[PDB]
């Protein structure tokens, strides 16, 4: 009972308290799910159905006889709806005898895995076993824009953005996407790609482009899944991608416990499953760096 | 067992979204039950 | 189709608003004989 | 993983833990005021 | 949330 | 249009049928909560 510092006169009776919730680091949920068409659906896949192209009309006259008009064409897209499957191994000495709730802290933290797993099969996920992001959808530069295809516009210079008029082809690749299509659409960067755009500045050294952390009044999504700025490279994004991107899933996560199959462990398996690709086509732009 | 897989189709059928900026949110829109509809202005005014 | 038909509509009908002609179609305003700002009348559109 | 049907899943990775200590210090400071004062001084010294 | 006898994991 | 008909999928699957004939309604069923059951016959009569 003498003072607190020595371990022998009366330290070990110090206790020291442990936080009541275990932290953890905190890494970006800026997913692109809230910016997305999100479907509940229990089934193997989801198929939108979207129209191509449109109809005709006629400025009818008075005695014309008025001939047959065109109907618009539909496409289906089948969304595939895979799964995303994590299974943490857990000590059954652990789970006894270390008083925060681990089921709910693995349950919390699985599911913040798994949303920042998905954030990458959303931007360049390929097909096997995962949505296919919306890079990896065959881009033909814009002008020459088909259906089967994103558009793109380029900056000029390889490496860096345009040598002259830089931050002109941040501006047509807005003004290229479509007038109702802006109404509510954004840019997706990466944050490498976010400050590189800011240090952009003008001839006498001020930076031209003066929460949401928009940019020329349009949001802008910090993501971490896009490619920086590279020899050809789609850096920047911007589309509507509530019409653009659609994206399928069942809104839980469903938990298995396992003390059987490794017997001194619990062995959570973990798992939800969700699936998407675009829908509309027009709907996103890209800016490639090449010419 | 892959035929029983039955994928779930849309709501409802979506399309491309063309613009609806179409200056009739802007002017003045008038119901008329006629033929024709005639407006009457006054090209000028009087005189104090 | 009656949700598409009206969309078509209200998308046809913005072109007439702006620059169609007289012939079973709206006159926009485009098409109204333009006179240039300063020796303007009542019969035409100005500008600069 | 985005594991397959058949993927037979193996074991993944876990998050290893940091704990960090505060030790948590104190800090003490003892004013002397008189007492003539405390009672004739009729601001509240005490609170002050 | 590994095993309980090393203290990192 | 052809992609939205979307066919229906027979909402009681079906298989083939096979026969139920089996030797349970002319033999003798005994219930039994044991690992064995066991008959006492007469294989003789007695005498006179």
């Amino acid at each position: 009972a003498l003072n607190s510092a020595v371990a022998a006169e009366g330290g070990y009776l110090v206790d020291p308290q442990t936080s009541e919730t275990i932290r953890g680091v905190l890494r970006s949920t800026a997913s692109l799910r809230q910016i997305a068409s999100v479907v509940n659906v229990e089934a193997t896949s989801f198929d939108v159905l979207v129209d191509k192209t449109d109809m005709g009309s006629g400025w009818a006259s008075e005695t014309a006889a008025l001939s047959e008009t065109a109907t618009p064409q539909i496409d289906r897209i089948t969304i595939p709806l895979h799964e995303l499957a994590a299974m943490p191994k857990a000590s059954q000495r652990l789970l006894d005898d270390s008083a925060f709730d681990i089921e709910t802290w693995l349950a919390n933290r699985i599911a913040d895995k798994f949303a920042r797993a998905e954030a990458a099969a959303f931007i360049s996920g390929d097909g096997v076993d995962k949505p296919t992001g919306f890079l990896t959808k065959t881009k033909v530069a814009n002008g020459a824009w088909a259906w089967g295809s994103l558009g793109y516009v380029a900056t000029g210079a390889a490496g860096d953005f345009a040598a002259v008029n830089a931050s002109d082809a941040v501006v047509d690749l807005v003004y290229a996407l479509g007038a109702e299509y802006r109404a509510n659409a954004s840019f997706v960067m990466n944050s490498k790609t976010a400050g590189a755009v800011r240090k952009m500045k003008d001839a006498d050294g001020r930076f031209l482009w003066a929460e949401p952390a928009r940019l020329m009044g349009y949001p802008v999504l910090i993501a971490e899944d896009m490619p920086d700025i590279a020899a050809n490279a789609y850096a920047i994004a911007f589309g509507d991608f509530g019409n653009g991107y659609t994206i399928a899933e069942r809104p839980d996560l469903r938990v298995l416990r396992d003390p059987f199959s490794a017997k001194p462990h619990v062995l959570f398996y973990a798992s939800k499953r969700v699936g998407g690709d675009v829908s509309d086509f027009a709907a996103i732009k890209l800016l490639k760096f090449a010419a």
